[PDB]
């Protein structure tokens, strides 16, 4: 039974990716968030409530990514190396859900706090998000699959990194370009870079198991990526509409949308399906 | 479908263990260990073959633990808080796996180091200790497992976190105890610093799964348990022999495997099965 080998390389890219991921090592006890709570309380009524919603939401998909996603994922790697990487960048999603929490807890009530959770518990478009998901991951649970079958969990996996988190991080980085929640937009700005080098990193993955595929195999999961990339985005714009409407934010969150879509299907080797289109420029202002 | 709360604690522990997780965090790139080639020289050739052999079998048990045993555990795992700390204790396992590697790179060429990993690799007892081990977790590979088969690979995971390594632990330990490779000394000290909690922590886990079998599978599974404990031994005894008479060490060895293994049955909550016997002197300074 083998050992990981890091003398022998298995890939041109598992030690960058390795490197880069604990370069990028960060805990929420870094950044203090209490004086975010000035500008908390000038926000209306409605724009609060948008912002828990959209926190809770980016807790179930790193919760999911961490404890199915990754771990499904490199259980069924051949490559030493990169199964390396997978577990680093899966202990980091659970680093990333806590953060939400650290955040929660200045912007909320114990009770309210609570509340949010069972929202999103219950939460109808939430439960077949990651239901859509999480099937491609649990699909996993066998001792032999098919190359396949990997191929599209690493896909559903490049979908939620690179475009399913984007609905929701939108809002903290719309409101920190124009100078409001700046410290929660701080810690949101290093989930981002993580979950991008994340995208990367399982894109090449499923562009290597693509490339042993056969043709007929090809074609069908071709054809299974446009159909989950187009079933995600009416799931999506149905989410926008719940969560945005009230603000009056749903057009430009579905245009950031289509620009992270287009990203995680970069990530795949695949040709965009959205019109370019500029980001919005305060959210350019976050990201800064 | 729920998202990691952690304004609502699951249990009295898991907190605890997640900030110690990363207090403990740290990176091969923090400690240097080129100066140990001097002390590297001064051993026999029967003495360095001894040390990269352990460490060979060292990496491969991380390899599992961060692959397989931390994975499959966490997957079916319930308590979402657990789950994050079981998937931080994985990325640390390929941490210690790639720090095997750097102490390597010091003290082999390019390849010697190909060569001990292919003795690692076809090596029947490493096979066969890994094989018993790896059993139980695979036996997670399904969409829903029971209380009992969960169980048993947490044994397995206390077994190979708690017992399993320290037949490779005790000759850094020896050797760093008289002085000699002190820097990859220090690695292993932090290595065990880790290990240790990661027992202790699985443990917990499989004291509370255990309290809630019927009483029929509680039964089976102590019996199991004690059965699995003595099938491992019967292999240490035999590695120990094989790696350590060339070095007149085999008896000393095997106190400080049932010294350990006593730990891994308290770590479970179970009696000891082996006499109590001091910690060998120079093994003690060793870890001071
Ligand atoms: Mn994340
Ligand atoms: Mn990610
Ligand atoms: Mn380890
Ligand atoms: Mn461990």
């Amino acid at each position: 039974m083998r050992a990981v080998n890091w003398n022998k390389k298995e890939d041109d890219f598992s030690l960058m990716f390795w490197k880069q991921n604990i370069a990028q090592f960060w805990t929420e006890e870094e950044i203090a968030v209490s004086s975010d709570k000035n500008t908390w309380v000038q926000l209306s009524k409605e724009e609060q409530i948008a912002y828990k919603r959209v926190l809770g939401g980016l807790t179930l998909l790193d919760t999911k990514q961490g404890g199915e996603g990754m771990p499904l994922v490199l259980v069924h790697l051949e490559n030493l190396q990169a199964k390396s990487v997978l577990a680093f960048m899966g202990a980091m999603e659970e680093v990333h859900a806590k953060s939400y929490s650290h955040i929660f807890t200045t912007l909320a009530t114990e009770e309210e706090i609570d509340e949010i959770f069972d929202w999103v518990d219950t939460h109808p478009l939430l439960e077949k998000k990651a239901g859509i998901i999480t099937s491609y991951y649990r699909r996993l649970l066998k001792p032999e699959v098919t190359k396949k079958e990997l191929y599209m969990a690493m896909v559903a996996s490049v979908f939620l990194e690179s475009y399913l988190f984007y609905s929701g991080f939108f809002y903290p980085l719309y409101l920190a370009g124009q100078g409001k929640l700046t410290a929660s937009g701080e810690i949101i700005n290093l989930i981002i870079r993580d979950e991008s080098i994340h995208g990367v990193f399982v894109g090449i993955l499923a562009q290597q198991i693509f490339a042993e595929l056969s043709a007929e195999d090809q074609q069908e999961v071709q054809k299974e990526t446009q159909e989950l990339l187009m079933e995600l985005y009416e799931i999506e714009m149905a989410y926008t509409e719940e969560i945005y409407t009230s603000i009056g934010l749903v057009e430009d969150v579905n245009r950031f949308v289509r620009y992270n879509a287009n990203k995680g299907l970069m990530n795949l080797g695949l040709e965009p399906k959205f019109e370019e289109e500029e980001i919005n420029p305060i959210v350019l202002n976050g990201l800064r």
